[PDB]
């Protein structure tokens, strides 16, 4: 299922456990990062993908770059696991800087590293 | 100046504890309409007028329904008197591949403390 | 009244409008923010039969970051509705691409909001 | 520039641009099979003057989806750089908004991403 460890396209280590209640808890690194979140602990059973969602805050005991990510997606099943997302990241800044303060891409995490 | 409960433009209420470990833990009202939210925030902000990164996700399940989605906000806490939390965010639905394009929704909410 | 007009948006750019009767948008933005100066081309589409239903009027333009003065290598896409009414207004949300390397790809893209009136706020 | 010419996304769909000496992005946006109730017109702007440095050049543009036969009511923008080469690409996000009433307005904005090859 969910839990366990995830690379995405460029390279960086999402390991992550969901639990029963809903809770997504791990480490992300782009040192380690902690990030939190939720997932649908009871999906459909048509075939549709798990929906989910995770943040990162930028700062552990080496860094802080002010700033965050989260992570908006599904997991998809199967032989080939996958979860695809799109992700905001925001910076903190002043009002007059605030317009551009939010990067917009997407990741896609498998099992294996690319 | 986080911790507390919250206001968007459309009558969702946002109860939130900021964490001395950078955890934002709550809920979010948008019983039947009360869902669980986790997320996280920089503890050591700038202090130079700029604002405090942080984002949270709902999983839109509860004892009551679900809407096999999630929503993840990114964004900054800005304090002062009027302070507000101004955010963008991403709400996933669970889908099958051949509907994952129209997957994702976008948008934007500004959150106040009365 | 209609989307032909002179807007403005939340941050002080300036956005002149014309509406063709085949769904093209013309016209020049100018910017308050950014490495911009005086106006830019844009161009784009708008829905000409719009619903009947109350619902607004959907359309979408683009500003390539270039003119006579600068170049920002950059160009901004604005996705939105035209809601008419007594506070005309056109609600929008933009995706700002950089020419990047690959690299840097990644953080090639900015996302926000504007909100346009025909009143200067 | 590279950029005129027949483009094919990830999901089946065509387009068929022309890049002006000035900037412009003219043209039409189709599905695979190409029938006339498929084809909607685009404009858009480009980056004619990109940077030396082996970086992309900037554009985008919009579709409304509205032609003499259908009208969704809706339009989509695409944002992203052309890359080129043997391998050329254009590499977008995307947003595509409906018309909606004030109520149903939170709703009304979907984003995701494509990917066009010249093949
Ligand atoms: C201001 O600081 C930053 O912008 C920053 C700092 C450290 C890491 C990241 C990072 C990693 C990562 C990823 O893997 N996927 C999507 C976004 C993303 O952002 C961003
Ligand atoms: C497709 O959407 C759903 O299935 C769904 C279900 C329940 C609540 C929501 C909801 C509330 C809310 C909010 O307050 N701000 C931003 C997004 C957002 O989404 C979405
Ligand atoms: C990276 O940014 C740039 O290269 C740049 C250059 C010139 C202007 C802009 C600008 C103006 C503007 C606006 O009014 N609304 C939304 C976005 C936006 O972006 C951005
Ligand atoms: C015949 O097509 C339609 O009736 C129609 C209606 C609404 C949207 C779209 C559409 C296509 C498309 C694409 O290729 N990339 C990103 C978005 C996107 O949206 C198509």
């Amino acid at each position: 299922g969910i839990t366990g460890t995830w690379y995405n396209q460029l390279g960086s280590t999402f390991i992550v456990t969901a639990g029963a209640d809903g809770a997504l808890t791990g480490t992300y690194e782009s040192s380690r990062y902690v990030l939190t979140g939720r997932y649908d602990s009871a999906p459909a059973t048509d075939g549709s993908g798990t929906a989910l969602g995770w943040t990162v805050a930028w700062k552990n005991n080496y860094r802080n770059a002010h700033s965050a990510t989260t992570w908006s997606g599904q997991y998809v099943g199967g032989a080939e696991a996958r979860i695809n997302t799109q992700w905001l990241l925001t910076s903190g800044t002043t009002e007059a800087n605030a317009w551009k303060s939010t990067l917009v891409g997407h990741d896609t995490f498998t099992k294996v590293k690319p």
